[PDB]
Formats: C-alpha cells, structure tokens, sequence
C-alpha cells in the first residue's frame, strides 16, 4: 500500500521470523498513522493476539 | 471479489456465528474453485486453524 519508513522495518523484522502476517492487520495499521517502531511492533501484536483468537472461535453450522 | 454461490452462503454463516474471516483467507479461497459447501467450509477451517496458528509464532525483536 501507501506504506511508511518505520512500518517497513517493523514488516522486515516479522518477515525476518517467517511470520506472514495477515493484510487485514496491514490497513488497520497504515490507519493509525503510528509515528514509532516500539508504536507499530506494540500494535502489529496487539492484532495477532487477536486474530489468533478470531480464528479460534468455533463455528456454528447447519452443515457438518 | 468475484465471488461464487456456495462459498458466500459458507461466507453467511461465519457473518451469523460473528466469525471475521481475514481477507487473506478469502483470495485463497477463490482460488480453489472448490464446489461445494462442505468443500469451502472444510477449506476456510482448515485456513483458520492456520492462521490462528501464525498470529501465535512468538517474534524475534531488535526491540522490546
């Protein structure tokens, strides 16, 4: 996207951990304008810790 | 995106259970033209667990 300089070295460090992180956490990052790297790291987890537990709950199906 | 019949009804279930399906998981799931119900959602689970699991590796920091 329009990304920015400290962002890209927080993104080379979780690529640098083969960690992918998802494109969903990428928008609502560029969107908080962060002015750091200890700013955008603290954010960029924040946001794992909770797509680790979106991606947890358990489903409802009419399915099976 | 362009998307097909089964997978959006799949899509309405996860929206009723409020499960956020990452947009990443979406662009996968487009791309396996999988044909059923119990396809797509064999499919997303399978890319939830991933995930969940990827949001959980610890990172690597120059930082703290």
């Amino acid at each position: 996207v329009n990304l920015s300089a400290c962002e890209v070295a927080v993104l080379d460090l979780y690529e640098q951990s083969n960690i992918r992180i998802p494109s969903d956490i990428i928008e609502d990052l560029v969107n908080q304008r962060l002015q750091s790297e200890q700013e955008v790291l603290n954010y960029i987890e924040t946001q794992r810790t909770y797509w680790k537990l979106e991606n947890q709950k358990k489903l409802y199906r009419g399915s099976l």
